[PDB]
Order: C-alpha cells, then structure tokens, then sequence
C-alpha cells in the first residue's frame, strides 16, 4: 500500500528527483538532474546523514509554471505520503518556478533549466541528437535558464543566451551583460554539453557582432535589441498564528519580533507568518491530530489567500523536534530536550576539526571554526584614542581596556606560509561619541596608509572576538565597565565590582566587568567579586581550568588575595555583597554545536536607491561565489565578515561597515547590537575567512575567473 518507489527513497544519503507523470512518480535520469519541464511537477528528496549516523530528509516538490491543477496536487499528495512513509521526520517545501527556496537551489550548482513542454504536451527526459532550443540565462548567483522561442525577439543586451543545436552549443552574451554573469552562463553551457549531450558537443561562445554562421541560419540578421530588466528590510518583522480545523481559522498568538519556545503547543499546529519576506513556516506539533497534520500543506495555501500573499510564496512545513535553524532563530533562547535536530545541507560536507594550537598554523578550517587567525602571540601595537590622535598604551597595561575609552590594536598574524595584519577597533560602550567616531576614522586611515591590505574589525565592549582575547600571551583581556586610562582623568574604581571571566576555544580568558548583581552570574564561567571587605573567586560548575587560572591572575592586577568559593556553596557574606541571592544562568553553552545551530551563511548586498537589498547565495560556500565587482557578507554567529571586492563601487566600499550594521539590525533573530564586524578585502583574506571555503585557491584571482572558464571549458 502506497509504496511504488518509496522503498528506494531515503535509504542512502544523496539527491533523488522524480517527475509526477499521471499521478505516479517517474524517476528523473541522474545525468539530467536540474532540468525541469515548465509544464510538470516534480518531487525531490535530499537525504543527508546527521552527525549521529541517522538520516535527515528534506522533501521538496517543485511546481512548474504551465503545470496543470491536478499535477501540482499529485505532487503535494506524494510529499505528504512520502513524509508519512519516512516517519514524518522530514521538512517539506513548496517550491515554484522562479521562486524556490535557497535550500532547494543549493542542490543545483550547475544551474536550473526550465524546458518548454510537459506530460500533456507529450515530452519526457530522454537521451536518444537533433535539437534546436534556446535558453535565456538570468540571475547572478542563482542562475536560471528558461527556454525561450528561437528568435531575436527573445534576445536582449543585458543577459547571456544559449542556443542549442546538438552537435554545437552556441553561447551568446549581450553588450551589457556583466562579466560575472557570463561566468555563470558557462556553467549552464558546460552542464548541457557534458551531461545532456554526453560530452559530444562543441561549444562556440560569441558576443554581439561576432556570432557564427550557424546562429545566422536559425536566427537570421541581428536587428536592434533592447536592454535588460533584471529583500529590503521586510525580513525584520514576523508573526506567529495558531490554526484550528469545516473551514480554516487562524488566531494571532505571537505579538511581534521574537517569540517564546513555550507558545509552541504540541497539540496544535502554527504558522510562522513571514510572507513580507516571502516565506511561511508551518510547525506540526507532536500531539497534533492526523487530520490537521496531513492537511498542513493546504493550511498554508489557505493562509496565503487569507492574508493575500503572492502565490509564489515559499512554504516550509516541519515537525516538532526537527526544526530548521532558520525557524529556530525566531525564538528567544531555543533549547532542544553530537549534532542537533536539523543539519544545514550546505555545512554537512564540512568536516568538524576541534582546536589544537600545535596544528593551528596548518589547518585553515580550524582557523575558521574558532575565529583564531593564529595563536595570538605576534607583534602588536596598541593605541588609545585621546581626542583626535592615537596615544600609545603603556606596555605594562597591555590587556586592560576601560569602558570610557576607545582603542586601536594593530596585530601581525602569521599562519600557513603567508603573513598578514589585523586592525582591531575596540569601542568602549561608555566612551564619548566624538572619540568613538575618531577611533573609527583613525582605524580606516591606518588601513589605507598600511597599503589598504590589513583587516578591520569593529568590536564593542562585551562582544570581543575569540582572536582578540588571545593577543596577550597568558594574561587575560581585562575589560572595565567605565573609567579611562589617560594621564589626565584618573577615575576611581567602584566600591563593589563584578568580573565575568569567559574562556574561548584556545583557553585564553577575558574578564569583562558587569553589574554587581546575583543575576549576572553564569555557571559556565568563573566570576570575581571585588568587595571592600573580602575578595571572592566564584568557580562555576561549568568553569574549567582555563577560567580559574585566568580569574586569579585578574586578582594579581587588583592586588587582592582571592577566596576561592564554589557554586551553590557560598558563605552568606557573598550574597550580601551582590544584593540578595537571585536565579542566575545555569544553562550551559553550545561550544561544539554552535556551528550547527547557526550555520555560516553568505550574502550579496547593494545599497542602491536608498534601499538595502541582500541576496543570499545558496549551496556550499565556494570561492567562485565571491564576485570581484561586489561586496559579500559572511554571517558567522559571533562575527560578521564583509568581503569587499576589488572592482566594487566606490561608495559600496566605504558603506561596507554600515552595510553589515543594516544587516544585523534587520535580522529577525534580534542579534546583539555589539556583534563585531570584520572588514576583509579581496586577495588578503585572513585564515578565519577562507577556512569556510573548501577548495580555496590562493592564486584564483591571479587569472580572470571568466578568462579561466572561457578557455578551461571551451
């Protein structure tokens, strides 16, 4: 019962595509994965192996434009029944032509092809040739190739076109076609030659005026052609509703912005309304009855109409305990009762390498996963911003940063065979705005006077990166909440102070001053309470040797002999110094699983017409997606790289630090405002950046990437 090919589905990790032909799944040939008839519906099952050996199922069903009404319903029916066959532990997606999700687009790096025809017209994927097709290649990072009529009417000056003739495959790009867009058109022309034609096809690329005689026979003379036509901040707001059942009825449960994990009741299903951005999630509760769970895919279509969203809205239904990290970031502190529920398919190929200082200079991957460009024991110079000039910090005070000051640290990192530099700009949260802006102005000039190659990294008091903690050898990075270290104003310390001693991957600690309240404690870290009478050394149950050894060295600065005290075993005088015992933070940290819960995503952005638009590039993070004439954002959880190309617009280069700020402000997860941003330039990327790019070639930009493939593939 209901097992035609379900047996073969989801048995091994990989990609599986079927075509719904007459209410039946017809497998698509492996060499033709990516071709999609505009008149049919498909069902795609991506099997990914979790870290714990189990399998993870991403169920996509794709709807063609010229697809019949019952063709799409048959695809949605198979998706509900395939998920039912796979124990319901699958994420289902409603993908439409030209508006599919990033998870689906990641499965096709060569690019999609939208072929004319379908089941009703009498067409099928076969390898029998003699053809005469023409594709329009649109998109810069998400490259789509829609079949168009074979005529100059379908051409334009802005895009590249591929005229298929069988024994010859002519590629043609207009006068206004961007060079990076021509590179993506070559991927499609190669995917046609090597896969569809089985390598027996001569590709002849050409441009305006230099078109061959073969093009002149099937198209004719070339007349005057027209030009091309080619997120904003709507991704900030989202809402959550509860569905009940006659007809359908939704009721608002979530106010706005982020929500709570407790509102998700297991007995019912919910809708994560984000249609303003273009996607709606449907959350199947574990106690939700069977009628509602199987009709959950239809509940989204009704909600699309009930709210008047476009038909091509992305839909993703998911079960309880199998939520995607995209969905989980809409919630305040998500907790699951190696690996987690979901595993992002684009980081599933990345091999996890734990930190080891002895081999850090060898593994670029280890540098990315921990943010350590090197061990942090290189030549460094530190300045303090007094007014409008840099003041060298006393070498004895190296490691002490006051909240009322702004600093500039120029560090020389060594890693692998190459050598580089990083410029840290530590903006204290209590520093005056004129000096804070001056620190950033001096940080930028220091870069341009150093050749424009070093790295810029704006860091705010509290959220210091992992690499910045380790710059002081064995000494911990001490952060004072206020005051200043200039000769003039020598501020006195507070009567009672509290220091949180956090440790990073490399075991280096940082002591950030916080408010002397019991709620500021954290069981994972060691804490120091400097009261006038005594001197405590709170060792959290989760604190290791690194936090303890770094906490007592902080007392060496305060000239107070510590009284080490255990968690939950503190004498009464400890609570009297804070202000009464309170419920602190006992929950542990993610550590190794923080990369899974928040996978690194790559975006392209543009601040044109006073509107900040961001386009996420799907699939595995590859070097070829970094466009030289663009400014890219790599969003790690602790850090936000901003890769700026060499051939980008002049305003885009300067408006790069603000571009990442706009990206963090508009993030629906309500990211920390103090999240550090790192400015990285093309050709001088630090190891913590290239470690996410497997197969990173150093001399990649030594030869033009277009001129490479224009001869490498032709």
């Amino acid at each position: 019962v209901e097992h035609p090919e379900f047996l073969k589905a989801g048995k091994e990790p990989g990609l599986q595509i079927w075509r719904v032909e007459k209410f039946d799944l017809v497998p698509v040939p492996t060499n033709l994965y990516g071709d999609f008839f505009t008149g049919d519906a498909y069902v795609i099952l991506k099997t990914v192996q979790l870290r714990n050996g189990n399998l993870q199922y991403d169920l996509h069903y794709w709807l063609g434009n010229e697809c019949s009404q019952d063709e799409s319903g048959a695809a949605a029916i198979f998706t509900v029944q395939l998920d039912d066959y796979l124990n319901g532990r699958a994420v289902q997606h409603r993908e439409v032509q030209g508006f599919e999700s990033a998870t689906f687009l990641g499965y096709f790096k060569s690019g999609l092809k939208y072929k004319k025809g379908g089941v009703a017209s009498g067409f099928k994927h076969v390898v029998p040739v003699v053809v005469q097709r023409l594709f329009q290649v649109k998109g810069r990072r998400v490259v789509r190739a829609t079949e168009v009529p074979v005529s100059w009417e379908s051409f334009n000056n802005g895009n590249c076109f591929i005229l298929d003739l069988g024994n010859n495959i002519h590629q043609w790009c207009g006068s206004n076609s961007n060079r990076y867009e021509r590179l993506k058109a070559t991927q499609v022309s190669k995917g046609i030659r090597d896969n569809e034609r089985s390598g027996r096809a001569r590709v002849h690329v050409s441009e305006e005026g230099t078109e061959p005689e073969a093009m002149l026979q099937v198209l004719g003379p070339k007349p005057a052609l027209p030009a091309g036509t080619e997120d904003a901040a709507n991704r900030k707001l989202a809402k959550l509703y509860k569905v009940s059942n006659g007809t359908m009825s939704v009721s608002l449960v979530a106010d706005e912005n982020p929500f709570a994990q407790g509102a998700l009741k297991s007995e019912d299903c919910f809708i994560l309304d984000h249609g303003k951005d273009g996607k709606i999630f449907v959350w199947k509760g574990k106690q939700a009855n069977t009628e509602e769970r199987k009709a959950a895919l239809k509940t989204a279509s009704d909600f699309i109409t009930k709210m008047d969203y476009p038909k091509q809205t992305q839909v993703s239904v998911l079960p309880e305990g199998g939520e995607t990290p995209l969905f989980k970031q809409f919630f305040k502190n998500w907790r699951d009762p190696l690996g987690l529920s979901y595993l992002s398919s684009h980081i599933a190929n990345v091999e996890r390498v734990p930190f080891d200082a002895a081999t850090l200079h060898t593994s670029t991957a280890m540098a990315a996963q921990h943010g350590m460009d090197d061990d942090g024991t290189g030549q460094k110079q530190i300045w303090r911003i007094e007014g409008s000039n840099k003041v060298p910090v006393d070498p004895a005070t190296y490691g002490q940063f006051y909240g009322g000051d702004s600093y500039i640290i120029l560090y020389n990192y060594r890693h692998g065979g190459r050598q580089g530099q990083i410029i840290y700009n530590w903006q204290g949260a209590q520093s005056t705005q004129d000096e804070v802006a001056a620190s950033a102005i001096l940080t930028a000039q220091l870069d341009e006077e150093l050749g424009g190659t070093p790295v810029q990294s704006r860091v705010v008091q509290g959220k210091e990166p992992a690499h910045l903690m380790s710059l002081f050898g064995g000494k911990p990075m001490i952060i004072y909440k206020g005051g200043t270290s200039r000769e003039g104003g020598q501020t006195a310390p507070a009567s009672t102070r509290l220091f949180q001693v956090r440790a990073n991957s490399a075991g280096a600690t940082r002591a950030v001053e916080v408010l002397p309240k019991a709620g500021a404690l954290n069981s994972n870290d060691a804490f120091v309470l400097k009261t006038p009478s005594a001197a405590y050394l709170w060792v959290g149950t989760g604190a290791s040797e690194a936090e303890k050894t770094g906490a007592q060295e902080l007392l060496r600065v305060l000239r107070a002999q510590p009284v080490q005290v255990a968690e939950g075993s503190e004498p009464d005088g400890f609570w009297e110094a804070l202000g009464g015992k309170a419920a602190y933070r006992t929950s542990p940290r993610l550590k190794d699983k923080k990369m899974d819960a928040h996978p690194p995503r790559l975006f392209a952005c543009s601040n044109k017409i006073g509107r900040f638009v961001i386009e996420e590039v799907p699939g595995e993070l590859m070097q070829e997606d970094l466009a030289t004439d663009d400014v890219m954002l790599l969003d790690t959880w602790d850090q936000v790289f901003v890769w700026v190309g060499k051939d980008s617009q002049e305003e885009e280069k300067t408006e790069a630090l603000t571009s990442a700020k706009r990206y963090i402000e508009t993030d629906p997860a309500n990211r920390d405002r103090r999240t550090p941003i790192t400015v990285v330039k093309q050709g001088f990327e630090p190891p913590s950046f290239v470690g996410w790019f497997l197969g990173w070639d150093d001399d990649y930009w030594s030869v033009d990437p277009l001129d490479r493939a224009m001869a490498e593939l032709a």
